[PDB]
């Protein structure tokens, strides 16, 4: 017909929609572990890459610090690069310092307690790197060193191997690290959404109403409370030259 | 899903379009708008499996003896061997010799629709087209006899019911001449094909809808070969 | 010649130059209106792209507020990504929250009374969305919610139906819509640019002197004057996904 | 450098190629990203320098009998007459047809890693290719017969001492049936081939080895012409 | 502008190129920066419109001897069947197989200018190419006989008066041996040819001069069909 | 072997190995003196380009100002695009205005003291040009007109043609021109990188220890302390339209 009608909430089904669809067709065409994860993976950079804000970048990764140490293999380090090098960048594998890191999500098929461990174990091996912090110069003068952002963590799926899908042993699973490999906030494609309630110190589940798009609002109103990253002293990174 | 599966990966590509298609349909309430995104869509997969032998855009045509087209929403062709008429940005002009298929992409087949694909097929099939002596490896060959162009129409539904019945065959028998339809695809249930042997339409129900037609195009225009050589000096006469 | 002798007026005279040819071979070559338009928005929206600072983005889309109303087809819209996500995107086609938005233009062909009423029409279909604007978190600390910037609007065209081209005419059909859908500011590429100025209230014309440049010139200053978009409360869209 | 040399073009294309290999290896100390590392820098050299016929990628391949290949870490195959089966992003599934070579890359070579490259290419040799009368525009070609599939083995470094030796033949020896390898390269010290005339294989060392190897792959490849002209409704009968 | 005109095509491709070489002179005011932009021009407009099997860029070409050409403003040349010889970022080097056509692009025509091209186009005529035979889907052709390499000189201007008269017409005819110059083109006045026929060159005046240099290149490198297959283990001579 | 333990020193050194040998390619495979020097040059524009925080943007450029004058032509040009317009783009070719600029870089081949006077001269080419600087809206107001940052100078090389090859010469050299042609830091690729001490008002030379990678560390260092280039007045390079 030829109506004409727009509608807001549809948008947002259609981007859910076509999240959701292409996980599934992720697990279902690829009958090979790697190339299963790196289809998924591939799924959560793109929603991220299209639709957040350009101060921040998207892409698997491995974190730095200037102590030398190394995070594990991250699959969606969320980033800065407007005011950060690349430590090291080699055709498409990077290496990107601690100081530009805002978020970090582990992306796999199913949510099991095994699966959010390994998670908090992901997210954990980000937080304990060593972040500088320099005074800022900008066009009024001199910010003091801004004090050290919240990285945030979390855990995105396509399925749970729990029935119900988003219930008490997945609280439990949650429950199990809340320091450095606590979850901020994840998303079980088919199902829902979670965050941390910081004010009553719980995770909170949301069945439903289009996850993929919820979560992503949530991100990025989160996000936003951090700020810009703070400013990177590369000649700490400096002291390994010699 | 225990192990890799040829139907599972044809299932994907076509729930893929199928899904993209409504997408464009639902999202998008502007006439313009709707139709660019659904037509994306579809060249979209034509540039994805397509042999890269052939080209798929939105374009117009022209002949050497000045004869244009209508705007034709998918237009396959040769680059290999032929030169644009004229691109501005992204509108571009392809000559009459470079054609390989032109389809209509709109929301639903209806009556008028498949008569409005047959009238934009027949436009581009009554242009003229030259055709000179090949210089190949091996000599020259004679100049290649005219290949047919292939016309179609792509839609995400049909506004029938059954969605491809006998209205659907009629509409497809109204225009058996320079407008004939050779295939096209309703992706939400089937496709459609002219079959030269029984000189009738058949339809395919389900079976993986738009990727049935990706693989009927390809079949069929395997047959077509490379465009003919064009005579660019043809063209030339309009400079004086 | 072997003569070296840099010329700035002759960098501005040739940035214009092609303005004015590109778009008249958009008007002579192509015979179909739809062609012809796209052809034309296409060479505008080019000469933004390349020269305006990268804190903007501008491109063809659709606009839509937190209350689920929609703006018109928006031939050239100036908007921010840096600080906002899209609401949808679908291959090229895009639509931006009202909260992104720095200003808007139609691109048509020659200006007449109906051309600008229509683009008064169009601008006024922006300006009436709601804008949220949330508190600003930055290295400083927390800037209170940013007051609504002004849209600007405006027309660009390559030629003018009235004859003197810019005279009493055009200036009477641009008082005809002095509040939602006021024209900020214009382009007659083939005669010169207007504007309004706020402190004497009244349209003002200037003919010759590389009109498209100068137009540009125009659009970066008053820009500039803009800042940043207010920062946008994405949980106000949120209220759609159930 | 006092004049232009080809023989410096080639030390200098050469050099590149090792020197990145040395890198992959020894910055990304993780086993997954240092084979995307050196991976990569092997498609690299060949997508810059291969005409442009061929195509190198990771790759899984599958025939039209639904036999599927192990991952392919370097497939050169075509695109122009063939289509993807599947894609997804960046991962590419093709038809058998469509292959003119494949190649495993790893970090040094080894008895087990000769062996591993011999199961891979004889793996994708295996599946079974279509081939249909071409159309061309003098008319017809019969179906070419099918095109034999290079194998090879691409690696940085030897774990042998000497590097390109007796046991390094050994274990080349080790498969002459359908795992049978025709080329390969180790960056640091040399290349390999398989000698038809004298059927064994032959070393050579030094002389810019990563060079000597793409010219040795470039000359090889030439005999293959084009792939056979696939059947996709061999495919499609995966459609119902 | 009441309706499709082919003519107005050609000359809006044509006023496009004229305005924007003369924009090219007119703003950098500087001699290296002048001629980038000036060469950048041509080789859009080839890019945009030549085949795609035709590639063009600036380049410097070498033979399998190891005689090097000058660095070649506009090479025509092709990568569907053959290699670079080396690249590294923007800059190429090609071998001379693979070289169709060879233009130098400058401000002005005059008689130093004209000696120039001339030289630059022998330098390249002058290099040895080899020639294998070429398999196909048919056999094997015998080794194509070797293509003559067009050669010719594009500008925006003539510091003649008039532009292209018997001083222009004097200047070509200073050389008809190797360093003969096939075509060329002045934007802003016309277009010149050898016509073979009446062994005499032949010039163009108006009538959208570029797009008229565009449409006899495109017609006589068809004459041209595909480069010889080349020996890359010529070139491998080297690697030792 | 199947060992793995990741090292940052590694990561330094392979990005420094990848400059050194590429320059060396340059050198060695050119014998052209235009293609020599152009590969060369995109060697180092490549290392900028990948490495810089994105605020930055790299490449060949002119440079002109609102008065009309005009840079050399500069090898490498570190400047803004996110604030700042071009002043004119024909295909990949850029003219930048002078307050777009935060750094210039003359990339020759090997260090001698005709090369040191003339990336001297090249240098001061550009500090010498005008540079507008206009009050700053933004989101807590209205910044004072930012003070001129300074243009930082320097000299990349992959040779030094004198024995020892960052010895008195090279000093000398450098001490030629302490005013607009002062060189703030620069790199010898097979030896060391150089910097201006402005406490102690001399030159400090660092011997090996990744040459490459430690410019570019202090690049990135010394930048942070011009913080973002002060708002050009566009409407000055107007004055040049009639
Ligand atoms: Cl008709
Ligand atoms: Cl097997
Ligand atoms: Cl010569």
């Amino acid at each position: 017909s030829n109506a004409s009608d727009w509608s807001l909430s549809q948008l947002f089904a259609s981007l859910h929609e076509d999240i959701q669809l292409r996980l599934g067709t992720a697990r279902k065409a690829f009958q090979h572990p790697g190339a299963k994860g790196d289809a998924s993976e591939g799924v959560w950079i793109e929603m991220l890459d299209t639709y957040l804000p350009k101060r921040y970048q998207a892409a698997n990764a491995f974190v730095v610090d200037s102590l030398g140490n190394f995070s594990d293999q991250i699959n969606v380090v969320v980033f800065d690069r407007q005011y950060s090098p690349f430590i090291f960048k080699f055709n498409e594998q990077i290496i990107v310092p601690a100081e530009s890191v805002y978020a970090v999500f582990e992306a796999k098929q199913s949510a099991s307690a095994d699966l959010v461990a390994y998670a908090q174990r992901k997210v954990a091996s980000v937080r304990r790197l060593h972040r500088t912090s320099l005074p800022i110069p900008h066009a009024g003068g001199t910010y003091p060193a801004k004090p050290l952002i919240p990285i945030l963590g979390g855990l995105l799926t396509f399925e749970s191997d729990w029935s119900p899908a988003l219930g008490m042993s997945f609280d439990k699973a949650l429950n199990g690290d809340l320091s450095d490999g606590r979850l901020d906030m994840g998303c079980v494609a088919s199902h829902g959404h979670f965050y941390f309630n910081n004010i009553d110190s719980k995770f909170n589940f949301e069945h439903g109403n289009k996850p993929a798009t919820a979560f992503l609002f949530r991100l990025i109103a989160q996000l936003q409370f951090s700020g810009t990253v703070p400013m990177i002293d590369i000649d700490a990174y400096g002291k390994w030259l010699a």
